[PDB]
């Protein structure tokens, strides 16, 4: 892409089967795939046997695990891994910036025990990351699992789960867009995350759902660190937000707008922002537009500001200072905008 920045990137033939053939299997096959996935037997056998592993490495300290990712919001399929927060010695509202020494204490202690155990295959330790996490295959069940000490994974999953159950279309069309872009092969750019929190910025630019800063009025807030991790879980009838009926009409709709938007989306001046979840949020103007915990936590540690000078920034409606899209290239970015548009004009 680098060269020939003149030529529209195509559209790899994989996705533009995809497109132009019929929508509804998502409708009506990786949806309920997806819905059943949500709560499997598998699931408690994996957290059990991470219990029984690792109480003993710590034996007095109070440990508990938590589920999240695709599969606990309903956006999974079969191949995808199960993620998993350990707390060891309640530590779930202590936000570290960069790991700290005993977070990465614990994980190589943690390292260990899957390695000697018979039920674990540890596939990859990452400790030079923002978020150094663990990656096993829990040999009983095949689920591969990513193991961190880190809890905002598991708060905006439980954001997104009521996001899913208030507007199940908003649910659909993460399905689509997290297929979408496997097929484009643009995983490695851009995460299923990411593009979650593209979905959710475009649908309440459609009046469809809340802006995430209408739900933390404070009346009382649960922080991690400095982030509001809590959020009021209104009724849509009371903010009249209107719960639509997914329907293939309906979805292939709202999705050629979403391909439509981001392809002509001003990525040089503006963000994607759930958190004010209003149209045309400058990147200039963002800083002071975000809650008093946030400028009191940048004030004190100026290093830990959104990283705002990247081609695409995409933030995080609950941890405020993360980009979610900073790697993105400027011809990853092009990549993503070039696809956009052919995927929009695909569906008329």
């Amino acid at each position: 892409v680098k060269a020939r920045q003149h030529i529209t990137v195509r559209l790899p033939k994989k996705a533009r089967a995809m497109i132009v053939g019929e929508i509804t299997n998502v409708f009506k096959d990786k949806y309920p795939i997806a819905d059943k996935l949500k709560v499997i037997p598998e699931y408690d056998v994996i957290e059990q046997d991470l219990c029984k592993l690792l109480s003993p490495g710590f034996p007095k300290q109070p440990l508990r695990v938590y589920k999240f990712g695709s599969r606990i919001t309903g956006i999974g399929n079969r191949s995808s891994d199960l993620d998993l927060f350990v707390d060891i010695g309640n530590t779930f509202h202590t936000f570290e910036h960069r790991a700290s020494n005993a977070t990465v204490a614990k994980l190589r202690a943690m390292r260990k025990f899957f390695c000697d155990s018979e039920d674990w295959r540890l596939i990859n330790f990452i400790e030079q990351a923002r978020v150094p996490i663990i990656k096993t295959c829990h040999l009983p069940t095949g689920i591969e699992c990513d193991i961190c000490l880190n809890s905002m994974g598991f708060c905006n999953t439980n954001l997104l789960k009521y996001i899913f159950e208030s507007q199940p279309l908003t649910q659909y069309m993460c399905i689509y867009v997290k297929n979408w872009l496997e097929r484009c092969k643009l995983t490695e750019q851009i995460s299923t995350y990411s593009i979650t929190l593209m979905v959710i910025y475009f649908l309440q630019l459609q009046a469809l759902l809340p802006p995430i800063a209408m739900l933390q009025i404070e009346d009382q807030a649960v922080l991690v660190g400095p982030w509001v991790v809590n959020f009021a879980q209104k009724s849509f009838s009371e903010l009249g937000l209107q719960q639509l009926k997914a329907t293939v009409p309906v979805i292939k709709g709202f999705l050629r707008n979403f391909f439509a938007y981001f392809a002509k989306f001003d990525y040089e001046h503006f963000l994607v922002c759930p958190y004010i979840g209003q149209a045309n949020v400058e990147i200039a103007k963002i800083e002071r537009m975000l809650h008093a915990r946030y400028s009191a936590y940048v004030s004190d540690n100026p290093e830990c500001s959104i990283q705002l000078k990247k081609p695409m920034v995409v933030q995080d409606p609950i941890q405020l200072n993360h980009n979610v899209t900073k790697a993105v290239t400027k011809y990853g970015l092009q990549t993503f905008v070039d696809y956009c548009q052919q995927t929009a004009e695909l569906l008329e």
